[PDB]
């Protein structure tokens, strides 16, 4: 199955 | 660690 | 019909 | 500055 | 300020 | 298909 | 107006 | 390899 | 490793 | 104006 | 640092 | 009709 994997970073 | 997803459906 | 889900998995 | 990063993924 | 918006359509 | 539409708009 | 499209194709 | 494909289309 | 980082800016 | 910004970075 | 920067017009 | 504007810059 097909997932979007996310994330931020605080820079 | 922790992960962030969308899961995208075709039903 | 398509669906977009939030998952959060601990890893 | 917040960075968004994402990756489609197959699991 | 800046907003995002998204929708998952079915084509 | 599935397809993702998205708007950054400036507010 | 105009939109961003994402296709996930499946390959 | 699953991919995003993205473009910019005119609605 | 590699991150391929996604930013917004207003101007 | 709202523009999209995109970096590669090595960590 | 070397980074893409894109807009979007419409004519 | 819509136009997609590319630069490199240096920051
Ligand atoms: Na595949």
């Amino acid at each position: 199955k097909v997932k979007v994997l996310w994330d931020v970073i605080e820079v």
